[PDB]
């Protein structure tokens, strides 16, 4: 069923710069944890509650703490960290499946605060000004104060029939949090006191259709020049006018798991692992690349003008953005990849399921 490893003529030569273990990772549990990067430090976590700051250049520990709770005599109970990590201004942020959000200080890795949010936090917390936004699995948006973690406001987007796989972080633009979700809506809320600007139904309520086991739709909206791009939970790409939320168009692809925007292109990965580029204005497909079909792709990322994806066999593949052809390949880990690659400031990070963080070339 799975596609054979494509044969490639590496245009260049990729290697592991370094790699540091992080407990036992996430193994086969559902999680959205991935590495963050700020001021040449790499942060990473695992399901059980382990978190490490790393030196970006060689990945040696700067610090290392556990958030695991008390159990019986001898084990700890897993903290179940799920959304993160996110770092801004000397706090490291993580959400959990126990509906806790943690703020750890960047300096030592101590609890600055810990708050009880309104449902599970499976998506990265998102920082705007002095506000940490949390989209919970039960359709609530909450703004916590950055300093103490007190809940400044709570908004109800309306409780989803089911929760589904897929990140759903909020995104921010011009003083508004824009958020999708499993409810089939996208909403814009003003970040001052959580006032509702608009709400647009982009598909019907889940479900409403059968849920397929390969669905894993990331409903985090992306806002580029006055347009909101958002995947509905059924896999369709939609474009909305940022001002009124009114639907511009809908690409009834029905199969998309992740996409990114850059410049005048949208790049995406569908549920079958077909990769594809489209035009930003109209979302018309320019090329398609199916050689990875049914290997199991992560979401895609842009690094040094190439598209990179990981599969669950432990390879990274580099893809040419103009024609969709393979530029490079690499075997990297054997547990496999699941959560997203990360590209910031000339570093290319990725955490495998066994928990191991890599920095690439
Ligand atoms: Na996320």
């Amino acid at each position: 069923k799975m596609s054979p490893l494509p044969t490639v003529e590496n245009q260049f030569t990729p290697t592991t710069a370094w790699s540091t273990s992080v407990g036992s990772g996430i193994g086969n549990f559902y999680s959205n944890l991935h590495p963050a990067l700020a001021d040449n430090v790499v942060y990473a976590a695992d399901r059980a509650g382990l978190v490490k700051a790393l030196n970006a250049d060689d990945g040696k520990e700067i610090w290392s703490v556990s958030l695991a709770e008390k159990d019986g005599w001898f084990s700890k109970e897993p903290a179940l960290l799920s959304g993160g990590v996110t770092v801004s201004g000397g706090h490291v942020y993580i959400g959990s499946e126990k509906a806790q959000v943690y703020a750890l200080n960047t300096s030592d890795g101590t609890v600055a605060w810990q708050t009880k949010v309104a449902g599970e936090a499976l998506s990265r917390p998102v920082v705007s000004d002095g506000l940490v936004l949390i989209h919970t699995s039960n359709g609530q948006l909450q703004a916590l104060n950055e300093a103490d973690g007190a809940v400044k406001w709570t908004v109800n987007l309306d409780m989803p029939s089911l929760s589904l796989r897929g990140e759903s972080a909020p995104t921010t633009a011009f003083g508004a949090a824009v958020v999708g979700g499993d409810n089939g809506r996208v909403s814009a809320v003003l970040m001052e006191q959580g006032q509702m600007i608009w709400q647009q139904r982009i598909s019907q309520a889940t479900g409403s259709t059968e849920i397929d086991r390969l669905s894993d739709v990331d409903t985090t909206p992306v806002v580029v020049n006055g347009v909101v791009f958002a995947l509905a939970y059924n896999g369709n790409l939609t474009a909305l006018d940022l001002r009124s939320g009114q639907i511009m168009w809908k690409r009834e692809l029905g199969s998309v798991n992740d996409f990114i925007v850059d410049g005048n292109r949208i790049y995406l990965v569908d549920q079958n692992d077909r990769v594809m580029a489209l035009t930003i204005d109209g979302g018309v497909t320019l090329w398609t690349q199916s050689d990875l079909l049914h290997r199991l792709l992560t979401s895609p990322v842009l690094y040094n003008g190439n598209l990179v994806v990981g599969d669950s066999e432990g390879y990274l593949h580099w893809i040419n953005v103009e024609d969709g052809r393979f530029v490079a390949q690499q075997k990297v880990d054997s547990s496999g990849f699941q959560t997203e690659p990360v590209a910031a400031d000339g570093k290319l990070l990725i955490q495998a399921k066994d928990g191991t963080v890599y920095s690439i070339t």
